Order: C-alpha cells, then sequence, then structure tokens
C-alpha cells in the first residue's frame, strides 16, 4: 500500500525527443532541450 | 492497494517528438523540446 | 507503505533528448541541454 | 514505510541529452548543459 | 522508516549529457557543463 | 530510521558530462565544467 | 552546382516514430527501434 | 560544386525515435536501438 | 569543391533515441543502445 | 578540395541515446550502450 | 586539400549515451559502456 | 596538404556515456567503461 504522487503533488514525468540529421551543409540550427523564463532556448540575441 | 496520482494530483506524462532528416542544404533550423515563460524555444531574437 | 512523491511535493522527472547528426560542412549550432532564467541557452549574444 | 520526497519536496531528478556528429569541417558549436540566471550557455558574448 | 529528502528539501539529482564528435576540421567548439549567474558558459567575451 | 537530507536541506547531486573528440585539426574548444558567478567559463576574454 | 546523392546512390534518410503511454499496470512491451537480420528486435526468444 | 554522397554511395540517415512512459507498475519493457544480425535486441533469451 | 562520401563509401549516420520514464515500482526494462552479432542486447541469457 | 570519407570509406558516424528515469523502486534495468559479438550487452547470464 | 578518412577507412565515430536516474529504493543496474566478445557487459554472470 | 587516417586505417573515435543517479538505497551497480575479451565487465563472476 504505497502512496505514489498521491495529494496535490504536481508529477510531470514526460518522455521529450528533438532528432535532425543532414547529409548536405548546414547552416542553421535545431535549437532542442527544455528552458523556462523569457526568451529560453538558443540563436541569434 | 496503491494510490497512483490519485487525489488532486496534476500527472502530466506525455511523449513528446519532433523528428526532421534533409539531403541538400539545410540553411534553417528544427526547433525542439519542452518550453515555458514568455517567447520560450530559440530562433533569431 | 512507503511514501513516493505524496503531499505538495513538485515531482518533475522528464528524460529530454537533443540529437543532430550531418555529413556536410556545420557553420551553425544545435543548441542543446536544460536552461532557465531570462535569455538562457547558448549564441550570439 | 519510508519517505522518498514527500512533504514540499520539489523533487526535480530528469536525464537530459544534447549529442551531435558531424563528418565535415564543424565551424559552428552545439551548446549543451545545464545553464541558470541571466544569459546563460556559452558562444560569441 | 527513513526520510529520504522529505519535507521542503529541494532535492535537484539529473543527469545531463554534452557530447559531440567530428572527423572535418573543427574550429568552432562545444560548450557544456552546469553554469549560474550572469553570462555563464564559455566563448568569446 | 535515518535522514537522508530531510528538513529544508538543498540536496543537489546531478551526474554533469561534456565529452568531444576529432579526428582533424582542432583551432576551437569545448568548453566544460562547473562555473558560477560572471562571466564563468573559458575562453577569449 | 552540387550533387546531392546523384548517382546509383541508395540515399535511404527517413523520420521512424514508435511512441506509447499508458496510466495503467504495463505487464508488456512496445518493442521500437531499427532491427535487420533474422529474428531482429526484443522480446521472449 | 562539392560532391555529397554522389556515385555508388548507400547514404543511410535516418532518425529513429522510441519512447514509453508509464504511471502504474511497469513490469514489461520497451525495448529500442538499433541492432543487427541474428536474434538482435534485448529480452529473455 | 570537397568529396563528401562520394564514391562507393557505405555511409550510415543516423540519430536513434530509446527513452523511457515511469512513476510506479519498475520491475522490467528498457533495453537501448545499438547492438550487432548474434543475440545482441542485454536480459535474461 | 577535401576528401571527407570518399572512396570505400565505411564512415559510421550515428548519435545514439538510451534513457530512463523512474520514481518508484526500479529492481530492474536499461540496458545501454554499444556492443558487439555474441551476446552483447549486461543481465543475468 | 586534406584527405579526411578517405581510402577504404574503417571510419567509426558515434556518440552513445546510456542515462538513468531514480528516487526510490534501485536495486537493479543499468549496464552501460561500450563492450565487444562473447559475453560483454557486466551483471551476474 | 595532410593525411588524416586515410588508406586502410581502422579509425575508431567516439564518445561513449554511461550516467546514474539515485535518492533511495542503492543495492544493485551500474556497469560502465569499455571492455573486451570474453565475459568483460564487473558484477557476481
Amino acid at each position: 500500500g504505497s502512496n505514489f504522487g498521491g495529494g496535490g503533488s504536481y508529477n510531470d514525468f514526460g518522455n521529450y525527443n528533438n532528432q535532425s540529421s543532414n547529409f548536405g551543409p548546414m547552416k542553421g540550427g535545431n535549437f532542442g532541450g527544455r528552458s523556462s523564463g523569457p526568451y529560453g532556448g538558443g540563436g541569434q540575441y
């Protein structure tokens, strides 16, 4: 009889995938991975 | 008799996929991965 | 009878993936990995 | 009967992956790894 | 009956990976590893 | 019945990896390892 | 004027997705990922 | 004028995803990842 | 005018993902990662 | 005019990911990482 | 005009990741890392 | 005009990661690191 997240627990556990593959010349970018707060994620500015 | 997220638990567990593949020259970007807050995700500005 | 995150515990445990592979010349960038706070993530500025 | 993060514990334990591989000449960068606070992550400025 | 992070404990224990491999000439950089505070991470300025 | 980080303990214990390997001539840099405070991490300036 | 896979090149570059999510008790398995050769893929025998 | 896989090159570059998430007790397995040769992939025998 | 895998080169460069996350008790296994040769991958026998 | 894997070169450079995270008691195993030869990968026998 | 793996060179350079994180009691094992030859990888026998 | 692995050179240079983190009591083991030859890797027998 074990509690597993019961109560008001905010239980966020999701798998996330960003995948990209290119044979030719890649000047651009695939910006992946979690981010939070204003302007999260990478790039120019 | 085990509780599994019972109660008011906000139980968010979803698989998310962003996948992209290109043979030619890739100047642009596939912006993947979770984000939150204003202007989340990468790119110019 | 063991509690596992029960109560108000904010239990965030998600797998995140950013993956990228390119045969040609790569001038651009795949910006991956967790970030938080203003302007999180790498790049010009 | 062992407590495992029960209470208000903010229990953040997620696997994060940034992976990148390129055969040609790589002038750009894959910016990975956790960051927090203003302008976290590496790059020009 | 052992407490394991119970209470208000901020229990942050996540695996983080930044990996990169290139056959050709690498002039650029993969900036990995934890950082905090303003402008964390390496690069020009 | 042993306390393990219980209370308000800020228990931060995460594995972090920065790995990079290149066959050709490497003029650039992989900047890894923990940093904190303004402008943490190495590079020009 | 750049060749991009021209000639007899067998150019196989397809995105493939296997995704599955279940709230209840999962005794079975979602067998995903590429396989080749006799009896490829996992399971009993 | 750069060749990009031209000729008889067998150019296989595809993104593959296996993702799975379950709230309840998981006795079974999601067998992912590339395999080749007889009986590739994990499981009993 | 640079050759990029041209000729008979077997150029295999694909991103592969195996990801899995479970809140309840996990007795089973997610068997990921490349394998080759007879009976590749882990498990009982 | 630089050769990049041209000729008969077997150029295998793929990113591979095995990731898994579980809140409850984990008796089983996620068997990841490359393997080759008979019965590659870990587990009982 | 520099050769980069040209000829019959078997050029294997791939990033591989095995990552796993668990809040509860872990009796089992995540068996990661390259292996070759009969019965490569760790575990009972 | 510098040769970089050209000829029949078996050029194996891959990053490999095995990472694992657990808050509760860990009786089991994460067996990482390269191995070769019969029964490579650690564990009982």
